[PDB]
């Protein structure tokens, strides 16, 4: 089997991407944030505290003839940005782009933090990291990808995120028309439950490539590119007037600037992030201070190849017995 779904930026900055997901019988379509940095499929629901729902589409398990309470199971998750949600668990039929899994754990939110409420465009998350990170207790549950894997033509999914445009998530096949050149594959460690890999270095603009190992994660659910402070300082030193602002919480730069590109290594290959991808616009409405798309990971404890990096590439999440990542230009 295969599936193919379009993923669409939630706003003009590509702060996140939503992908329609069918849940239940008859289908209830929710727009989920596909997140290769977590392993829970959780949704706004008929059980979510009413004051915490503000425009989201909800899953109502009582209207699904295939929904079953997973008795005793609860979930609770905290994200790197301080946001959180928790609740109980149903199994139900879940379809993405034509690919159907029966008996998928659908985690129904009873509570969500203010940030989730305030984002009307995101009806929940669909985790695509390793199932070892799934938060369901007392019986850990499998991701949608892990449940689909055995049925897929090839045990893979691909992320093809757009810059200020729709893109695609494919399951079970590699669309050879969606990238240029060849796919370079690189080793993955699953020890922390992430798609964790080692970049071979970087360049800033037309500068010379610096060979240096940068361990980090391929994370579609993180907006920005978080790298070591040395690398980030080297980038922003090429932008007149850029500075790290403690008050704003990262590197800012004059909105009048034209940003240099950023290149990262994948083995002997190179992925070039155009400068415009690194512009996240005014810090506050009408400001001439703009927020940078490359930020320090020093305060996180991991480097994160988020959307800024991944949307410059066609990315293969290879879930073969030994997982690997693939990157191609596009
Ligand atoms: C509440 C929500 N806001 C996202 C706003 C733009 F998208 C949030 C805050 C912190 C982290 C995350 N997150 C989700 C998966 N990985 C990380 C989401
Ligand atoms: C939503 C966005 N960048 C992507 C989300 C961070 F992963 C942005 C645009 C303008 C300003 C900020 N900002 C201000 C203080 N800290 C952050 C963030």
């Amino acid at each position: 089997s295969t599936g193919s779904a379009t993923t669409t930026p939630i706003d003009s900055l590509d702060d996140a991407y939503i992908t329609p997901v069918q849940i239940g019988t008859p289908a209830q379509t929710l727009n989920l944030d596909f997140d290769t940095g977590s392993s829970d499929l959780w949704v706004f629901s008929s059980e979510t505290t009413a004051s915490e729902v503000d425009g989201q589409t909800i899953y109502t398990p009582s209207k699904s003839t295939t929904a079953k309470l997973l008795s005793g199971a609860t979930w609770s998750i905290s994200y790197g940005d301080g946001s959180s949600s928790s609740g109980d668990v149903y199994t139900d039929t879940v379809s993405v782009g034509g690919l159907t899994v029966t008996g998928q754990a659908v985690e129904s939110a009873k509570k969500v933090s203010s940030s989730f409420t305030e984002d009307s465009t995101i009806d929940g998350l669909l985790g695509l990291a390793f199932s070892t990170l799934n938060t369901v207790s007392p019986t850990q549950q499998k991701t949608f990808f892990d449940n689909a894997k055995a049925s897929l033509d090839s045990p893979v999914f691909t992320a093809d995120l757009g810059y200020h445009a729709p893109g695609t998530y494919n399951f079970g096949f590699i669309d050879t028309t969606a990238y240029t050149g060849s796919i370079t594959y690189t080793a993955v460690s699953t020890k922390q439950g992430f798609w964790e890999w080692t970049s071979t270095g970087y360049a800033v603009g037309s500068g010379t490539f610096k060979s240096t190992s940068i361990d980090g994660i391929a994370d579609t659910g993180t907006t920005l590119l978080y790298l070591p402070a040395t690398v980030v300082s080297a980038y922003w030193a090429q932008v007149s007037g850029a500075k790290s602002s403690s008050s704003v919480g990262g590197y800012v730069f004059p909105c009048s600037a034209t940003l240099p590109s950023f290149t990262f290594g994948v083995g002997s290959a190179r992925i070039v992030i155009p400068g415009d991808y690194i512009d996240f616009g005014p810090i506050s409405t009408g400001s001439s201070s703009c927020f940078g798309g490359i930020q320090s990971s020093a305060g996180i404890g991991i480097n994160i190849f988020g959307d800024v990096a991944l949307k410059a590439a066609f990315v293969v999440f290879n879930g073969a017995t030994t997982p690997t990542l693939g990157f191609a230009s596009k």
